[PDB]
């Protein structure tokens, strides 16, 4: 029967799409980097 | 005589030629594909 028709069921998928977004991380390296630092303030020295 | 032309053979080949047309599935690919789906609506999730 085309009765069928109403009884028609829809499928969700489990993979998820996440919008179009930078993942970061872009200037990595591109300064002078300190790394492992501690404490709250670091501090460079600058000669003139 | 002239009349040998009443038995005049020809020849048929056997190589078809099909017109010419697209063989599709030129888009196959080039966008995100999920196979084997059910349901009459299928849903895709997204994330912000």
């Amino acid at each position: 029967s085309l009765a069928l028709s109403q009884i028609e069921i829809q499928q969700f998928l489990s993979e998820a799409h996440a919008e179009f977004q930078s993942e970061g991380f872009l200037l990595q390296g591109a300064v002078r980097t300190k790394s492992g630092t501690k404490g709250s303030i670091v501090h460079f020295p600058v000669f003139g």
